[PDB]
Formats: structure tokens, sequence, C-alpha cells
């Protein structure tokens, strides 16, 4: 009975069946979510490079790490970056489906270090809902700020 939920904690401490990394296309350790993901699941960075707008899963034993490459808005125009952000979340949905998992922990892609200095909460969440609505999995969205938790939570309530 699929749900959306939001948790304010380190995504590295998720209790879901797989995690989504906010990865770069070089498959390298980065800042933000990707740093916490590198610290926690370093093995998942073996051949994890994948282009912007795509997602690639690498297993960490039995644990899937979905490296999803949202655009860095410092690199992309708002227009093109929006296409890429939709594409990355679509591949996350694809990966979550192919793996058969019951749940997934996901950060808001293209926020923070890739945000180009803009608040992209609503933008990233909207693409997240659009893509994930066709999956059967419980989705647990992670964030770290209290204001964001409240806005995500309210966005969920008005949807479901």
């Amino acid at each position: 009975a699929p749900s959306y939920r939001v948790k304010r904690m380190d995504i590295a401490k998720n209790d879901e069946e797989c995690v989504v990394n906010a990865a770069n296309p070089r498959g390298l350790p980065g800042d933000g979510v990707c740093k916490a993901v590198y610290k926690k699941w370093p093995e998942s960075f073996k051949n994890s490079a994948t282009p912007v707008g795509t997602a690639k899963t690498v297993m960490c034993g039995t644990y899937p790490v979905i490296h999803a490459v949202g655009p860095n808005f410092s690199n992309y125009s708002e227009s093109e970056g929006d296409r890429e952000l939709a594409a990355a979340y679509r591949e996350v949905a694809k990966e979550v489906t192919r793996l058969g998992v019951n749940s997934v922990a996901i950060p808001l892609l293209s926020t923070g270090v890739y945000s180009g200095g803009k608040d992209r909460l609503t933008q990233s969440l909207n693409h997240l809902f659009t893509a994930m609505d066709s999956t059967d999995a419980d989705v647990v969205i992670y964030c770290r700020d209290k204001e964001w938790e409240k806005k995500i939570s309210e966005a969920i309530q008005m949807r479901t």
C-alpha cells in the first residue's frame, strides 16, 4: 500500500531497502548527499559514472545504491536542467522498479551544491512525485533542514 514520507535525518542512516545517491557523472565522491553516501557505502562507487539525467545502480553486498545524476544548475540553463532533472528521476523510478524493492530512500536531487544558489525544493519534489507515482514502493524522502521537512510533509499531505 505505497506511501510517501519525509524524514529529517542523515540519509546514510535510512532504514529503507535501497538508497538514491545525488551523484555526479564522474562517479566520484562529492559534497552533500554524495559525501555521506561515499562515507557510508564506498564500495558502491565502483564504475558508478553515468551521464547527467541518468541513474545507475551499484550493489553494496545486498544493498542497492542508485546513483542518480541530477543536473548542476550552475552548468545547465533552467530550461535544459529541468529536462535533465525529470530524466534523472524517471531513471530512479526505473531502477527502483527493476530491483523490485519495497522501499527507497531518496534525497531531493539538484538541490544544495547543484542548485545554482536557488531554492529548488518545489521543483525537485514535483519531478520526484511525477516519476515515483508509477512505482509500487514506499518512498522516504530525506532532508536535513526543519523548514524543508515541514514543506515536504505538507506537499505530501495535499497530494495523497
